[PDB]
């Protein structure tokens, strides 16, 4: 037993930057300057089911946190961990009470209105049609309506006539709101479009991030539409198959 | 005063309502009424848009989500630190569990009150591959809470009692109520399960889960209020995103 499914000198975060979350990490690692060894785990082949990852995480999901033997998962858990430890700005999440209760809040909305709704595109344009397996129609209405309903109360309820969804400056809400909905951006659903409000928000986090990081950090999900027509995607392993069935049974 | 609105049929709310009581943190419980619609009521509404149970009202600062409302409680009335521990691991240990809960477990866990009482109430029957489905779903996130969050340690989170617990503890009964046996054959969520019950004592619990443990009795006896249209229509959409 030798430890060689081999670490970085550092800090590693496994990821695969079509996963929404494991842009969300990316981005903030990048942005504050946190010296991250990125380790590419790509999904539609399946690594992050190998043998190799599964001694890693044994959920085999992405992203993951290796801090020595200190291994963490979820995106929400590992923002705030590193925040914390590289002792980030302020405003990304907040000290004050009120103003850190309001990421928190949005942050378990996101996980119950956002997270799994938004992603389903893909799923249904590229992923599933990859191993055979049509999406119903029926569904695809139903989660375009859940889509519409969320965005709705991304600008009412949080964003409202504010800058950012959390309050008056860019928070860990803006940064996963924003990758989750990019996954149905980058497959042509014009989700900012009809939304002002959404639109220049959007724009804001942009500014703020800037340009050449999120062109890099969007780059392989504003690509994968393309690369699944021309068939040069990987072909999924058993592992995969087998996750993707039941992600895709999990469709409402 | 704070106000906390709730309905213990609800699991978060429970979970809300727990941390309240057994850190003695004054709270002015405010009962809004899930079956019959009360949460989209106009003046519930006034309160949180949304429409959505527990909510928390300090002045005029309005908060939802329990994890954020357990968070803020927390800090607020600077609970012992090992619900919400300070330590950078342990810390993120909690906040772990409460990302993965809100994939695996929340959504998942209430589907049998849809499927036994909620739906048949309107007239809807669940489809019985969904409500397969379902059972496996529930039994596949069980195997995990056991093998990757608790493993041979006493709390989901750690050594201590967390927030963690308290989450999963409420949403793990919601089945439970409704006559899913889900701690037979799994003696450390079984263990786990007495540590937790035996930390916030007997009492507290069967307050929190009179009314859940109720609710079935209470569908086979015809007593449930009717729902009101807006109720009705929340309801029909929660049905329809059962997969
Ligand atoms: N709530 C988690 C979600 C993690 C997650 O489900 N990630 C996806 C990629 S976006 C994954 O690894 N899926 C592969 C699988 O479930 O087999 C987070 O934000 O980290
Ligand atoms: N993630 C939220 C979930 C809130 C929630 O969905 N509550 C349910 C009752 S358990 C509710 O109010 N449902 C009514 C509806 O959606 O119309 C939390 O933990 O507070």
């Amino acid at each position: 037993d030798l430890g060689t499914e081999f670490q970085s000198m550092g800090l590693e975060l496994f990821l695969d930057l079509v996963s929404q979350p494991s842009r969300a990490v990316y981005i903030f690692a990048k942005k504050n300057g946190i010296p991250l060894e990125l380790r590419t785990v790509d999904l539609v082949k399946g690594q992050h089911k190998s043998k190799e990852f599964l001694q890693i995480n044994s959920l085999g999901k992405l992203p993951t946190l290796k801090d020595g033997d200190f291994i963490l998962t979820e995106s929400s858990a590992i923002l705030i961990y590193l925040s914390c430890k590289y002792q980030t700005p302020d405003h990304w999440y907040p000290s004050d009470l009120q103003a850190r209760a309001r990421v928190h809040e949005y942050l378990g909305w996101h996980a119950d209105c956002i997270r799994g709704t938004f992603g389903i595109p893909l799923w249904v344009q590229v992923l599933g049609p990859l191993i055979g397996v049509q999406v119903p129609k029926e569904k695809v209405e139903r989660n375009r309506t859940a889509m519409d309903q969320a965005l709705q109360w991304l600008e009412d309820k949080f964003l409202g006539d504010r800058p950012f969804l959390a309050g008056q400056q860019v928070t860990l809400a803006d940064l996963m709101a924003l990758e989750e909905l990019m996954q149905p951006v980058a497959l042509g659903y014009e989700l900012f479009e009809g939304r002002p409000r959404l639109a220049a928000w959007r724009g804001r986090v942009e500014a703020f991030l800037g340009a050449e990081l999120c062109q890099e950090a969007h780059s392989i999900i504003l690509s994968i539409l393309e690369q699944a027509a021309k068939k040069t995607l990987p072909t999924p392993s058993p592992e995969a198959y087998q996750a993707m069935l039941l992600r895709i049974a999990r469709i409402p």
